[PDB]
């Protein structure tokens, strides 16, 4: 499963860790997150955020 940034604040999405404080559990793709889901940091939706391919 690949890293997802933010592209507004630079977080990272690490599927491994999740974001189980908002409801997604270590082990979930982020195209599988609910799509209400924001930026746990800027709060921006899901649709500003990119694949870190490398
Ligand atoms: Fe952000």
């Amino acid at each position: 499963m690949k890293k997802y940034t933010c592209t507004v604040c630079a977080y990272i999405y690490n599927p491994e860790d999740g974001d189980p404080d908002n409801g997604v559990n270590p082990g979930t793709d982020f195209k599988d997150i609910p799509d209400d889901w924001v930026c746990p940091l800027c709060g921006v939706g899901k649709d500003q955020f990119e694949e870190v391919e490398e």
